DNA sequence: GCTAATATATG
DNA sequence: GCATATATTAGC
């Protein structure tokens, strides 16, 4: 898992005009407040529970996603929740 | 480790 | 005003 998988979750969540709910939920099925904690403590990823890199390799995964597919399941998690 | 709930912040 | 959103943490 990248050390700038932190950054780049920012960079997504400003490109694509979109909630920490929306993101957590469509990247790695998770919280609003899980993302909220994950992207300040900014923790190594070489320094996190097993639990916590595979929901970093899952936002990694999600992210390697062609941007126009991503921003598809953004409109899908929006309506759905809308 | 995480969720849902709650206290603040934004436009 | 307000909903929507995030930061925070009590509780499972």
């Amino acid at each position: 898992v990248s050390s700038e998988i932190y950054q780049w979750v920012r960079d997504e969540l400003k490109r694509a005009g979109i909630s920490q709910a929306v993101f957590a939920r469509v990247a790695f099925n998770r919280t609003q407040g899980l993302l909220s904690e994950i992207l300040r403590k900014e923790e190594d990823p070489k320094t996190a529970s097993q639990s916590l890199l595979v929901n970093l390799r899952a936002m990694q995964n999600f992210l390697q996603l062609p941007e126009a597919e991503r921003d598809r399941i953004y409109q899908d998690e929006r309506e759905r929740s809308l």
